[PDB]
């Protein structure tokens, strides 16, 4: 269904067989068998609206790209991954399986009722959602050619990423890490942790567009301590995939690392808002 009268934006109803229930989606076609960009939102994703709405003019600049915007609603700590347990918080449980939901369910049903190509799609995430973008087109390299992290820990596993994350995930609301991808010796760790998988995204010639601040806030904002730490805190990881990607013989890729920027949404509205040509160019968009 619209959203309003005369505008593109459609909100959808998409049915999750693996999740038993109706996945919220924000949705705006690029035209008929259009390559698919997907968004993935961030840590503390919540249920009414996306992120990237909430907070871009996303829709309004990809209107017209040839890019169909898929923006997926709900999650919150999810890291759009197929947990092992179910996914209880604060407010009670629910079932979590976004790696199954991103990669067949959503990507089947935007084919046959929205025309929607189901291969050759980019999927950009951001903080949470970042090494998510890079994991699932690592995995799925066909339905993703294309992946963007914005401001994300892409090392997950190793030094006291999982401790991290644990944090983040109980101040979020209140989930546990460990549901998820288990203790931090089990081996779902390092197969979601992009840096040591980075040769995969080099083998399959994956695009890569990692983008990262250096936790000095600039004209457009973001100043708050928590944001420019954080920033500060996993640009490392992004440094240390830069030179793995690099050392691997990778060259795809597009690393992004100014001297500003704080963990906040202006600097990932800005970021997206730089790379829809380049989008455009390697998915193949026709324009309107």
């Amino acid at each position: 269904a619209f959203s309003r009268p005369g505008l593109p934006v459609e909100y959808l109803q998409v049915p999750s067989p693996s999740m038993g229930r109706d996945i919220k989606v924000q949705f705006q076609s690029g035209g008929a068998n259009s390559p698919a960009l997907y968004l993935l939102d961030g840590l503390r994703a919540q249920d009414d609206f996306s992120g990237w709405d909430i907070n871009t003019p996303a829709f309004e600049w990809y209107d017209q790209s040839g890019l169909s915007v898929v923006m997926p609603v709900g999650g919150q700590s999810s890291f759009y991954s197929d947990w092992y347990q179910p996914a209880c918080g604060k407010a009670g449980c629910q079932t979590y399986k976004w790696e199954t939901f991103l990669t067949s369910e959503l990507p089947g049903w935007l084919q046959a009722n929205r025309h929607v190509k189901p291969t050759g799609s980019a999927v950009v995430g951001l903080s949470m959602a970042a090494s998510s973008a890079l994991t699932l087109a690592i995995y799925h390299p066909q339905q993703f050619v294309y992946a963007g992290a914005m401001s994300g820990l892409l090392d997950p596993s190793q030094a006291m990423g999982p401790t991290l994350i644990g944090l983040a995930m109980g101040d979020a609301g209140g989930y546990k890490a460990s549901d998820m991808w288990g203790p931090k010796e089990d081996p779902a760790w390092q197969r979601n942790d992009p840096l040591l998988n980075v040769g995969k995204l080099i083998a399959n010639n994956t695009r890569v567009w990692v983008y990262c601040g250096n936790g000095k806030p600039s004209d457009l904002g973001g100043n708050n301590l928590p944001a420019k730490f954080l920033e500060g805190f996993v640009r490392t990881s992004n440094i240390k995939f830069q030179d793995a990607y690099n050392a691997g013989g990778g060259h795809n890729g597009v690393f992004d690392f100014p001297d500003s920027g704080t963990h906040s949404w202006e600097y990932w509205g800005a970021q997206l808002n730089a790379m829809k040509p380049d989008l455009q160019r390697a998915l193949g968009a026709t324009p309107n």
